């Protein structure tokens, strides 16, 4: 293990820093927590977290309506174009020129699962988690590829779980060989950490032997894309377009080809998807415009002035309600610039009950109160990084496109229950569009028998007694 030179060094630095404390209880280590606790100090700059603890303890618009050049929607587009795009979508998948990263490194708080949230069995007849519909979506839209290529299709999936999800997740994957997919295609990765800081700016200690520490927020996507060796990945595989999205939109239209057609066509740096605000309460971002740029407001700091503010003209409805829904394109392009700007992102304060060493005893407790703070990078950031000439907003049909599965059983909104009503509500549509005719809810359609509401012509003049399964 650690020299007692090399400890010492260690030990000097962070005393410099004001932070010699994570030190109090070395004498009676064995060697090794002496070893764990060298190696993950060493794994922090202790001047870098006196940096963030002050920017986040002592802190240092032209902020309207997103611009039309900006904007688009589902609803008023021309079908012909939309037809156009999804084509150059699937062209762009029979390429192999589409990736997807799937961040998937929350804890679930609100949904109160021991397990990863991607593996969450929402009670389709299926029984099928989040993980394996979102798999089977990308299964399928390799094969519709291949329809017009005749040759391999494939769509990468990179995985970004955190510390709390990683192996589980990857087990998971395994049990079930990875779906249907190739292994050699799907890559679990990790997303980093910053230590919990108290409200004295002081780094938190678990145990004695251990630093409080927090997976960064999903901003931690672009520095976790270079260290886990996937940028490179995509280089060599010549990725040019990306899907990002969050694991708990059961309807996610993962690497849905209407939108990188649509993206890829307007040559966009970024694009996002947005939905209707359903109310003032909703807990989503809110895309907007800020300073000649586009941005977004989280509903955990916007004030409720300005998620209650009503629309000018028409008083009644709301005036920000493009609820960002946590898909977004980026160009291959935007990912190979990460380095010059991955530093300037922003780290946003939570104020958190962190379980650590009554510091003196070393007994372990749960606090009473917030004893401190978790700092946390988001994704949407690098909004204002962005000429608005190299950005796209597309609202698109919650019905269709979103559905999270943020709270447990019971809740009433965002449950398990609504995501199953969603999906088995989309599957009923599908097949009465497609002729069939349903008797009763819902029927769940296998994403490997349609992707999007396509293929379901077999089913004309059928009738079909809900609830159902349609499968292979
Ligand atoms: C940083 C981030 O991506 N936040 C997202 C995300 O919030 P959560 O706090 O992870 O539930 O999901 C919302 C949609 O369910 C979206 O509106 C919001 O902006
Ligand atoms: O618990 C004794 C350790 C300790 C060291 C440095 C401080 O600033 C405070 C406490
Ligand atoms: O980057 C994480 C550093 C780290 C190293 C060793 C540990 O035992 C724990 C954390
Ligand atoms: O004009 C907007 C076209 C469009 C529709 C749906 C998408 O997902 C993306 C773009």
């Amino acid at each position: 293990g650690p020299s007692a030179e090399e400890f010492q060094q260690l030990r000097k630095k962070y005393t410099d820093a004001g932070q010699g404390h994570v030190f109090a209880f070395v004498d009676e280590l064995q060697t090794g927590e002496r070893s764990q606790l060298f190696h993950q100090l060493s794994s922090f700059d202790p001047v870098r977290i006196n940096e963030l603890a002050d920017k986040a303890l002592n802190p240092p618009a032209s902020l309207e309506p997103l611009p039309d050049i900006a904007t688009a929607s589902i609803l008023d587009s021309d079908p012909k174009d939309l037809e156009q795009w999804y084509e150059e979508g699937l062209k762009l998948v029979a390429g192999n020129k589409v990736a997807v990263v799937l961040m998937a490194g929350g804890q679930g708080t609100r949904l109160g699962s021991s397990a990863p949230k991607g593996c969450f069995d929402i009670g389709l007849p299926s029984h099928k988690s989040l993980f394996q519909i979102q798999a089977e979506r990308i299964a399928k839209l390799q094969l519709l590829a291949q329809r017009i290529s005749g040759k391999e299709a494939v769509i990468p999936w990179y995985v970004m779980t955190s510390g709390p999800t990683r192996k589980p997740t990857e087990e998971f994957f395994e049990q079930h060989k990875y779906f249907g997919l190739n292994k050699s295609d799907v890559i679990i990765f990790e997303q980093g950490v910053l230590p919990c800081i108290s409200n004295e700016g002081k780094i938190l200690m678990e145990s004695k032997f251990k630093v409080a520490v927090a997976p960064d927020g999903n901003g931690g996507i672009y520095q976790a894309l270079l260290t886990s060796g996937v940028r490179e990945d995509m280089r060599k595989r010549g990725i040019e377009h990306i899907h990002t999205y969050c694991v708990d939109n059961c309807l996610v239209k993962v690497a849905d080809p209407v939108f990188i057609g649509f993206a890829a066509s307007k040559q966009v740096d970024i694009a996002t998807k947005v939905v209707r605000k359903r109310n003032a309460t909703e807990s989503v971002g809110l895309i907007l415009q800020k300073n000649g740029k586009p941005d977004v407001v989280e509903y955990s700091e916007i004030d409720k002035e300005t998620a209650e503010a009503k629309d000018p003209k028409q008083p009644d409805v709301l005036k920000f309600r493009a609820a960002n829904i946590v898909n977004h394109y980026y160009s291959f392009k935007f990912f190979e610039s990460i380095e010059l700007w991955a530093h300037k992102l922003p780290h946003h304060v939570a104020r958190k009950k962190i379980p650590c060493i009554k510091e003196g005893t070393g007994e372990f407790f749960k606090p009473e109160k917030p004893n401190g703070i978790k700092l946390e990078q988001f994704v949407f950031d690098v909004f204002p990084m962005t000429p608005l000439e190299k950005f796209a907003c597309i609202e698109v049909r919650r019905e269709d496109e979103f559905s999270p599965l943020k709270n447990a059983r019971g809740t009433g909104e965002d449950d398990p229950d609504t995501s199953k009503r969603d999906i088995m509500s989309q599957g009923q549509r599908w097949i009465e569009k497609a002729g069939g005719i349903v008797i009763t809810v819902g029927v769940e359609v296998s994403p490997l028998i349609s992707y999007g509401g396509e293929g379901l012509e077999f089913l004309k003049g059928r009738e079909i007694k809900a609830p159902a399964f349609i499968e292979k």
